DNA sequence: ATGTGACTTATAGTCCGTGTGATTATAGTCAACAT
DNA sequence: ATGTTGACTATAATCACACGGACTATAAGTCACAT
């Protein structure tokens, strides 16, 4: 797999919990399925920009704190 | 169609120009197809994390700066 | 246009495509631009001897064999 | 300069004088220039195909009678 | 006759890019059953 | 609640090609003057 893609998956879970959302919410939030979510979490998929995007408004944030955020990640 | 790809279309040829390469350059170092590059920065498409990290590999840049640069863009008026 | 151009374009391509090569390889080994080794076959460019002679090196042929294609391909119906 | 440029310039030379045609009157029959013949057969010219054919026309020998002695002249 | 030289002008050949049908790999989306 | 396994189907990504515009190198065509 992927460094970027494993960091992105974290910062969406880190994202997701520091918000105290559950993965079913996130899914309903952003109208994704609850499989594929999980499934980005355990860094089983590499999305797409316009998916990452979708996520990003799901999980209520702008890209640029989310590249803010997946920078610092980045930066163990 | 998306922000957001418009935004890393932009900012793949904007880094492209200033390291002097050509597209099929960049289309070589990022073991993509030639056509494809074109194609992301021409229209723009929709690609994957993984292909996008092959791009910055090939731009010769770090993740880092390359998202550096991408929120800057994103910040313009 | 030319008679004897197209001939030499249909020859150049019958080769080609008899050795599974693709006009990015021929273009490679040829030294020319992919572009021209198209715009050879496509629109029977009228190419120097030179030129000639670097798509033959190009076609791992040689000048006789090429030549013996070329009557050939005159002498058609 | 060329191997095979050289010895299609012999050809056309060759062929010229089988005839017994000049220089003049190889340029006067395919409506090219003398310098332009003069410098063919010295081997200061890189025709195009356009160009041989206009001197085969001028010569009055057929692409393949010409590809035939070309050949012939080739194979030293 | 032929051979230079040198001097325009057409075009051969280069270089960077666009746009496209067809195929292959894979992400997008949604089942069933888990815990 | 979240995890995992197959699936089906959209589409990302590949591969071989056409096509254009702009620029550079050089062949095409014509002088003058040799011999």
């Amino acid at each position: 797999e992927s460094f970027l893609l494993s960091k992105v998956s974290f910062v969406i879970k880190k994202i997701r919990l520091e918000k105290g959302m559950t993965q079913e919410d996130l899914a309903y939030k952003s109208n994704l399925d609850r499989t594929y979510i999980s499934g980005i979490e355990r860094n089983s998929r590499n999305l797409t920009i316009k998916s990452l995007e979708l996520i990003m408004k799901g999980l209520e944030v702008s890209d640029v704190v989310f590249f803010e955020m997946l920078i610092k990640e980045i930066l163990k």
